[PDB]
C-alpha cells in the first residue's frame, strides 16, 4: 500500500480504459498531423526545386 | 522473483548503466542519420534537376 502511495496513481478500472482510449487516439491523431506535415513538406520542397 | 521473472526483466543495476550508454550512443548516431540523409537527398534532387 505504502508503494501505492509512492507510485502516486490511482488507477481505477474506468481510469484505466479511459486513459488509454485518449492516449491511443492521440498516438494515432499524432501520427496523421506528422504525416501531413511530412506530406506537405515533401510538396513544398519540391516546389523549391 | 517469481514477478521480476513475469514482469521478464533482468533489472541489474550495473546492466542498466550499460544499457542505457549503448542505446544513448545509438540514438544520438541515428539523429545524426536522419540530419545526414536530409541534406544529402536536398543535394541529390537539386544537382540531379
Amino acid at each position: 500500500l505504502q508503494e501505492m502511495k509512492d507510485i502516486g496513481v490511482q488507477a481505477d478500472a474506468n481510469a484505466e480504459m479511459r486513459a488509454r482510449e485518449r492516449r491511443d487516439r492521440l498516438h494515432e491523431a499524432l501520427s496523421v498531423n506528422r504525416s501531413r506535415v511530412n506530406q506537405l513538406e515533401k510538396q513544398i520542397a519540391f516546389c523549391e526545386a
